[PDB]
């Protein structure tokens, strides 16, 4: 039995100080690194102990011993994401059932649905591409936020964003933006009630209005027509849990819109931007990558057979998740009383918070070069030990988005490298940003293009 290591404190604030930054999760990497596998972090209302080895996430994984927690930060995000599949309890009627309805409509077999409906917005990025200027450059994070967005928006409900017809966000997305800061922000305040956070939670209302009026009004507008899309929304206006025999409720069916688009717009979109960052860094994967998609890409739209033919593509994506898991934590709590690792005793109810980039960094699984860019460390899949990969979380509580994004993410980087040859004209240095997610932040290129038509 081992104390554990903590943090600097802050007298009565403990070390709740240490999340007053923009870059809360690269601060807790760096304590990581100085501290070990596992630390506590007090502060004046909850305590976490923040985990970074494979030896004890594999046990954290174990959901006979461990559940899905919410964190501060999932439960002010519950506010507008209410009971929806991200931000429920496994235990509340709603999750299993909301699991259960749209398992189907998020598999492998169902991308083949969704394919066209990608290729659609990916030959929209392709074509702002190919008629950008001579002296232009992109805004990568830009454009993948564009992209990412309105293939869940397309595919999700058949909602139009119009991103790449835009400057200034969809005032759905300002709303979106603000409630999401102002959830990321709640926790680090001392004083909560302090009435210079008065205005915040005034304009916090106005937004969770604002998502809610628009959400409300696309499903009140499909049920009025009877309609009969290949979408998300269709399949959960007419499903039936087979386990409680119930459908969605109207208000169920707006959290998981929300849900949806939160993760459509704060996550596909950073692992496209990393792994291009990659690329651009590392040009013999780059030319890997491009030889790839030349090969396999050999008709004006890519199908979705030719999309699962790109191995190496998603070697890259996967080496991406790796360094850079866009997704980079999530909780869990102690079901009962037990002993992590041999060493930790924990109470029941006891929270866990899994650093991801910390675990992808575990030298004792992938050796002491863990930060090279590899892709062939995914050449042979099966090499990597159980619970050392965790970009899309654990078990029954696992992202459903999983395949969406790979797919959607495959197709665009593949139809990216087949059309354009690229240059890190600034020599960027890596910046990252940090709201649900981390993306590259001022990440910029030149695409020339190879001049290969639609
Ligand atoms: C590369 C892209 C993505 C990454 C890295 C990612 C990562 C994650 C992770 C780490 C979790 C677990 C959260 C936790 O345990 O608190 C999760 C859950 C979830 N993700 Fe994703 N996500 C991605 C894309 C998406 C997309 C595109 C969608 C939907 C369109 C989505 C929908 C969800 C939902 C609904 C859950 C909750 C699942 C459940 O508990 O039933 N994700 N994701
Ligand atoms: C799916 C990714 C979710 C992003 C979460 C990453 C945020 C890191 C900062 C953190 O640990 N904050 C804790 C402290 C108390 O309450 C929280 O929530």
């Amino acid at each position: 039995i081992k104390e554990m290591p903590q943090p600097k404190t802050f007298g009565e604030l403990k070390n709740l100080p240490l999340l007053n930054t923009d870059k809360p999760v690269q601060a807790l990497m760096k304590i990581a690194d100085e501290l070990g596998e596992i630390f506590k972090f007090e502060a004046p209302g909850w305590v976490l102990r923040y985990l970074s080895s494979q030896r004890l996430i594999k046990e954290a994984c174990d959901e006979s011993r461990f559940d899905k927690n919410l964190s501060q930060v999932l439960k002010f995000v519950r506010d507008f994401a209410g009971d929806g599949l991200f931000t429920s309890w496994t235990h509340e009627k709603n999750w299993k059932k909301a699991h259960n309805i749209l398992l189907p409509s998020f598999s492998q077999q169902a991308m083949k649905g969704y394919h066209a409906m990608m290729v659609d917005i990916a030959v929209q990025l392709v074509q702002k591409w190919e008629r950008l200027n001579a002296d232009e450059h992109i805004e990568v994070p830009e454009d993948m936020t564009r992209l990412t967005l309105d293939t869940i928006g397309l595919c999700g409900f058949n909602y139009r964003f119009n991103s790449f017809y835009r400057d200034q966000p969809h005032p759905f997305i300002t709303s979106m933006v603000r409630a999401l800061d102002e959830a990321m922000n709640k926790p680090q305040r001392a004083n909560p009630d302090d009435p210079a956070y008065d205005e915040n939670k005034r304009q916090f209302q106005e937004d969770i209005k604002v998502m809610n009026d628009l959400v409300d009004k696309i499903i009140a507008d499909r049920k009025a027509s009877g309609e009969q899309s290949d979408d998300l929304l269709t399949h959960m206006l007419n499903g039936k849990d087979p386990e409680t025999g119930e459908p969605l409720d109207d208000e169920n069916i707006r959290y998981q819109i929300i849900t949806f688009l939160i993760a459509g717009h704060e996550t596909t979109s950073g692992l496209l931007s990393f792994a291009l960052y990659f690329l651009v860094k590392n040009p013999h994967v780059l030319q890997k990558a491009a030889e790839e998609a030349a090969r396999v890409l050999v008709d004006p739209v890519p199908s979705y057979k030719q999309v699962k033919q790109l191995k190496y593509v998603g070697m890259v994506l996967n080496e991406a998740l790796r360094l850079w898991p866009t997704a980079p934590a999530f909780s869990l709590y102690a079901k009962e009383d037990t002993v992590l690792g041999g060493e930790y005793p924990l109470e029941k109810g006891d929270e866990l918070m899994v650093l991801i980039p910390q675990l992808h960094r575990d030298k004792t699984i992938w050796g002491d070069d863990v930060e090279e860019f590899r892709p062939e460390r995914f050449e042979n899949p099966s090499a990597i030990p159980q619970h050392a990969f965790k970009p899309f979380g654990n078990g029954q509580r696992a992202c459903i988005g999983q395949q969406f994004a790979l797919h959607e993410a495959t197709l665009v980087l593949g139809m990216m490298l087949k059309h354009f040859d690229f240059e890190d004209h600034t020599n960027y240095e890596l910046d990252i940003k940090e709201t649900l997610t981390l993306k590259p932040e001022g990440f910029v290129v030149k695409a020339k293009s190879k001049k290969i038509p639609l």
